């Protein structure tokens, strides 16, 4: 039952606030060591807020995996508030797009590698991410990648990892396994490129229109010459306009697996 | 419900046999990633190696923290299985008393502090680990801190962890919060001597019967040189005859995260 994740009101300790996002506001704590809190910073919730702090609390319970920031338990009084292990670091998305460090080709490999282990695990037990984007990509000192739904902005932009069926939207609830796959598609992108695709065009609402109409597409020329071959094609395929020609998460982490097994 | 944790049968690909134990023989193996896989080796379970196989799926189920080892699922088909993650290097155990590699001081106190933050979240939540010793710390990626209760033997011997009032048993069931302690205590002797205690005493039978009597003691003047003296202090108590005397382990923590703090 739920109440065995509950941890005491007084127990936590709140210490810097990192940010406020989508869904609370994130601090650093102190809870049988370092913990992050999230923090619905609401005077009254409402139902639908409560019933979203369950739905969060519910889907974070299902996980247990490395590549899953792992949830630690919640507490409805002083406030209500969702507890995870603490992550030292920054995002991939701070790593690639606003950082000094440039990866080598293996560790860009592995970080792709991880991120397939923890999207397979989720896809095993029927769990959508809907976000999943570098930003959501947290690279725990920076070695282990931990995927979360954090909602905080980065220093909608997250349109870029929309597959065409997202934007276009012609029935009620177009999100997949498939646009999953594409939007890990996109963070390959990222990782062989250094970049964001469609940096040269400057109007969000075109980009929209444009991946929704399948009339423009992330340059896979872009990518460095060191990329392995087999990786720019199994971008190619998570990238595929249609939704049911791109790959399922099992083939894309055996084939990932395989490039980084063979680079020693 | 326990079934929440069950993975079907022909998901888990079993690898390389890592060792027989106490608690059944563990592999590594693949599943979303690599995993260590825990498997009760035997034809006909009884009715208490079943009890004995929910009793460990329970208690791991209740362990959501980044110093103890993560539970990841079971099987009851092809056989009885415990899965948990894969940690990459070996355990304290190895690090210290088989291994060239001398540790700095900064990292022994952060290997403490670890193995405190593990062992107050269980004391958090009631649960006493009895088994508490270096060979049990795994130093996952030579950085993060698991414990476990693996069951493999090393490269009782164990009767080296046990307080006094464990070897007299005068009563039923002599284990405690403050046996852990006791516990912890010597793997502090451990990280700060770079020994197990007793080194110069060759017959088990004696070392048993006389740190239950109380007339033989880990020798403290052993320590490092550099071992700070609020760390020779906190082991010394964590050591004491007297169960009662010994402390409990948020003040333990508070103390090794003050002296970690410090060394910037
Ligand atoms: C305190 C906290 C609470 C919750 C979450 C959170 O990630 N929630 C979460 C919600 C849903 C899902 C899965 N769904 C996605 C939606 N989808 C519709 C259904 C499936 C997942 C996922 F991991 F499974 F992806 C995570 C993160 C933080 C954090 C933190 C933290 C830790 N270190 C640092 C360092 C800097 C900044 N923050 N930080
Ligand atoms: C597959 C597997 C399954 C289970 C366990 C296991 O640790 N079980 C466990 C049972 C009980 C307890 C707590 N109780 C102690 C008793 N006490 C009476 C009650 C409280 C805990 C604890 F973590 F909480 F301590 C753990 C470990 C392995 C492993 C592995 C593995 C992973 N990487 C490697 C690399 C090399 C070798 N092995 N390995
Ligand atoms: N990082
Ligand atoms: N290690």
């Amino acid at each position: 039952k739920m109440d065995d994740w509950e941890i005491p009101d007084g127990q936590i300790t709140v210490g810097q606030r990192i940010g406020s996002g989508s869904f609370g506001t994130v601090y650093k704590g102190k809870w049988h060591g370092d913990v992050a809190v999230k923090m619905l910073n609401v005077t009254a919730p409402t139902p639908q807020q409560l019933q979203a702090f369950k739905n969060e609390v519910g889907v974070l319970r299902k996980t247990r995996h490395v590549n899953i920031l792992l949830f630690m338990g919640y507490s409805t009084k002083p406030q209500l508030a969702i507890v995870t292990q603490w992550c030292e670091g920054s995002s991939l998305y701070h790593h690639l797009h606003a950082s000094e460090t440039k990866f080598e080709m293996k560790k860009l490999i592995d970080i792709a590698r991880q991120t397939a282990r923890g999207m397979d695990y989720l896809h095993a037990k029927s769990i959508i991410h809907r976000d999943l984007k570098s930003n959501n990509i947290f690279l725990h000192e920076d070695n282990t990648v931990k995927i979360g739904d954090f909602g905080l902005a980065t220093e909608s932009g997250s349109i870029l990892w929309m597959a065409p069926e997202v934007i276009r939207m012609q029935d009620s609830n177009p999100y997949s396994f498939q646009s999953d796959v594409y939007a890990f598609g996109i963070v390959l992108y990222e990782l062989m490129t250094g970049q964001l695709p469609y940096s040269n065009i400057n109007n969000r609402d075109q980009i929209i229109e444009m991946v929704g109409r399948g009339s423009l597409s992330p340059d896979l020329s872009k990518v460095r010459s060191n990329c392995p071959k087999r990786m720019k094609r199994l971008m190619a395929e998570c990238l595929k306009k249609k939704r049911d020609e791109r790959p399922s998460f099992p083939r894309i982490l055996a084939e990932i697996e395989e490039l980084a097994r063979e680079l020693s």
